[PDB]
């Protein structure tokens, strides 16, 4: 048995956490903080575990928070880069038994597109990532397609860049710049998360695509981590570090 | 019976209308123009007509010579913005039985997206623009996605704006602003041109996609406008008023 | 005013239309039957309209008893074809008051797809439709995909039928034949309803895809036919009819 | 250097592999053969290897000639079955130093899709292939499609079928059906080879979609076949044993 607390009870997210914490039965739900609740109702309900869907704005201070008191975190919340992951691998020195996850992505065909996006980069000349996103959404891009990215141009180290003519162009129309890799968010009503890797060369291209259509693809791999959370002290970033793959 | 020269005869799209003009009975090629020949070719060869695919840096002087000596023009090269075509048009004044046609895409399904992005546009609450080309392109966007955009933009006049709640970005990643339309631009090996046109509102979304996978797609379009290019003195822009839709 | 029941209350566009009834203003929930209630449930509560989103081996019962009763009806049920038009037809003829219509897809990027399909289909040499739902949807191809194929093939009337060398195949390879149009479809958990209509032609191709990630997509041409049923008396198929297209 | 043959060298693909082996440096063109060419050709010109891409009705009496005659083969031509390729591997036990490789794609792009569609199976419910040619294809489904639908069917050795509650149908709708895994076949004017590999689970997707836009794009597999054919002698199915994956 685990008592688990939800940051962002009331997100799109985190509500859809609240009602999986609730049905599953080694789990207990000891706290839902939504904006404006106090952390310290963390500790008053003796909370082992947190999950967090809240907002990149605050997220570092609820691990700051959750960090200090030995409570294990499995956060979904993005904004993360390389300096902020260094900062809680920093908090997480003064207290080594307690763990961290941070995912930006915690559905399984997006675990295994950014997998498959890493065994095919290399051959390939050109690599670019779309995402496309809910117009709610306050990141741009999203966390997955930065990983995503940056994954591409890790495995692409020594290899030439994407080819690109590009003379005249209006500011912004090439997408943003990860690592080498080209970048582009759409925000549109009525989509949830989607994201389309795309490689090409010589007379053919690779498409990889995502597509959560429910949030309660989320669920499944939140749990994992949930569960195996205590298993791996101090940082573990992604959800594949989990899997065999 | 029709003298039709080409401006670009060696580039990809230019040897493909060489090509075309050369097989067609009703048409005699009259000059193939390349980087560094001299306008005059036309005129010493008797020239009626002038299919221009050549590059964004030179196609206004080619307009310029083009309807100075009377030389009817069916141009694909893109680059084209509202004061180009203003330009063009004050050019025209001085020579009335001159006509010029300027299309970003000749390609049919091309010509329905943008007749059917138009129709959709009042219909949805987002709207935004992907374009995928080879990377030897020049512009970005493509001629098409800008066109598409600004036709999107016009339907949509006094309608809300289209929504998105991003407050933490990186450059570009929200693409070009095109009248308020989001435009995006891959560049990737394999490709020839592409692009889908995305709408949503709740629960839903449309898509619009047109490939050409061969330049050979562009080839009824622009024998279309040559045939027909005297028909209508002054400018034209787009492939669509010579159609019924 | 409006006395509304719901038939299929309990079932997954059923309870959507529930809550949307319950929520508008001008409606009045009158009747909420599931399998096994009684169709006389929505006499005794003075229903006026009724929305039926039920199953195809029920639906005609459903109408014929309606339509006995001068009960108007919103019918999203699929399962239909030319001869259960006709048959809903001859039961209007005696009920010259009663309204009916039947909408294979409520949403309106599939209502555009159906339009702009039948617009684009004699430009091209090929069309087919794929279509993609959840894998408890009982009928294949849907109503829209079927619906969308018909049109198709009565726009192209006349026209060569879409070529194919296919010569050793394995069976139902290349799907349904409707009305000369290739119909497959894609049965997938993680799907609501999708649909690709593809058209090709020298070089190009045309795809114009419909999403529906969530049944809010349908409430609002539910609604707008439940508001606007009376003004057509007899049968009405489509949702087209009440819209400026 | 080395001697190839092609059989089928004025096909679409044969042509481009003619062309290959003419510009490849350590390669000699030693015999091109058309329908209607008797394959002593291949002996006269003393033929090392050749290269196949010709028709499912003609390919296995090819190969019985080659392996009578000791010349390696590299065939694409599909129409294969695992009672052909037990029919050459009986061909190839009284010829143990001849060596045939065949595989149903060379493009890198599509070995890539049958390697990630081999990983992903086992993480979804659902999975299904679409693949779509231009109509001059002889076979439906295609070699890749059946090859892809095996592979994930063998991964799933032991799990649940697809899900699917389809009651009522017209033929052919649920597409032809591989080893439990349906595949669909669309065939359309101004395609190539293209292939979306679809799986599903609770509020997801995940889409593997490969495109080849040009047969340039199976020129570098073939080559790399060719080059390599001799180090496995007997039979190689698929270029992936050639591949670090
Ligand atoms: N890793 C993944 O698999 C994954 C999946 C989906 C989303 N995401 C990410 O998860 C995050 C949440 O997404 P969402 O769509 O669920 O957003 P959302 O609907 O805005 O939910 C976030 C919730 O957090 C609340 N909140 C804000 N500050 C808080 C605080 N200090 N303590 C507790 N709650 C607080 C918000 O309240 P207010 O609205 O009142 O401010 C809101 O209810 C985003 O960063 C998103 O990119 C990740
Ligand atoms: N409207 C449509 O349907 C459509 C379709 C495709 C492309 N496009 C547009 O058409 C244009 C050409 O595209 P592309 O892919 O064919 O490009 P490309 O392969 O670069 O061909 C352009 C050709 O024009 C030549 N050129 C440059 N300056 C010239 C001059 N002053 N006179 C004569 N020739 C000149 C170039 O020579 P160098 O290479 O030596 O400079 C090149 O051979 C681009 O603007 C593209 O966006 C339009
Ligand atoms: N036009 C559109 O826009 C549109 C959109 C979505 C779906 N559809 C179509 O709408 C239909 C329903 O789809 P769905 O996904 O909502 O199916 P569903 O979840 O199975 O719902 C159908 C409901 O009808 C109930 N039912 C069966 N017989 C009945 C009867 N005689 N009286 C009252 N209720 C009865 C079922 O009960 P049991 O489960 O106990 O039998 C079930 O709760 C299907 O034909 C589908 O293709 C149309
Ligand atoms: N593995 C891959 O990567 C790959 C890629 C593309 C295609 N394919 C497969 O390769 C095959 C060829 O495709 P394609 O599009 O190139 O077809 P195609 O254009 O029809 O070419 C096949 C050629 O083979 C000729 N031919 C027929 N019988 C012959 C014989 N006994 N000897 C020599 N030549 C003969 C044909 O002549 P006629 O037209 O006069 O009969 C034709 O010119 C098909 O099975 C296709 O599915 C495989
Ligand atoms: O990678 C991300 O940023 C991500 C992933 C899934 C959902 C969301 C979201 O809904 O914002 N964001
Ligand atoms: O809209 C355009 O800019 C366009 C359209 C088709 C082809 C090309 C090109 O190949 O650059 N560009
Ligand atoms: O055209 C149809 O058959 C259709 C349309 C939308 C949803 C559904 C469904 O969920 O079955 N079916
Ligand atoms: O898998 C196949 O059957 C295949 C693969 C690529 C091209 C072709 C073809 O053009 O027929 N066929
Ligand atoms: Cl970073
Ligand atoms: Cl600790
Ligand atoms: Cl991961
Ligand atoms: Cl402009
Ligand atoms: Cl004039
Ligand atoms: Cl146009
Ligand atoms: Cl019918
Ligand atoms: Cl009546
Ligand atoms: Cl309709
Ligand atoms: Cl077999
Ligand atoms: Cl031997
Ligand atoms: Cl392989």
């Amino acid at each position: 048995g685990m008592r688990v607390g939800v940051l962002g009870a009331k997100g799109k997210v985190g509500a859809t956490m609240v009602r999986a914490v609730a049905a599953a039965d080694d789990l207990t739900l000891s706290a839902e903080l939504d904006a404006g609740d106090p952390l310290s109702l963390l500790t008053d309900g003796n909370t082992e575990v947190v999950i967090d869907f809240t907002h990149p704005d605050v997220v570092m201070g609820n691990l700051e928070f959750l960090i200090d008191n030995g409570i294990h975190a499995v956060v979904g919340t993005t904004g993360f880069t390389a300096e902020r992951f260094q900062q809680v691998e920093s908090w997480l020195v003064a207290k080594p038994n307690t763990s961290v996850l941070i995912a930006p992505n915690f559905a399984i065909g997006a675990v295994l597109s950014m997998h498959f996006a890493k065994q095919a980069a290399r051959f390939f000349d050109s690599a670019e990532v779309i995402e496309l996103h809910h117009p709610h959404k306050a990141d741009a891009p999203s966390g997955t397609a930065a990983r995503t990215a940056k994954l591409i141009a890790e495995a692409r180290k020594g290899l030439p860049p994407n080819p690109d003519a590009t003379s005249t162009s209006l500011p912004g129309a090439r997408g943003a710049d990860v690592d080498g890799i080209p970048v582009h968010a759409v925000r549109l009503a009525g989509l949830v998360a989607h994201q389309e890797v795309l490689f090409g060369t010589e007379g053919e291209t690779l498409t990889i695509r995502h597509d959560s259509l429910d949030r309660t693809s989320f669920v499944p791999g939140v749990l994992l981590a949930v569960r195996r959370i205590a298993e791996r002290p101090g940082l573990t970033v992604g959800l594949e570090p989990l899997l065999d793959l």
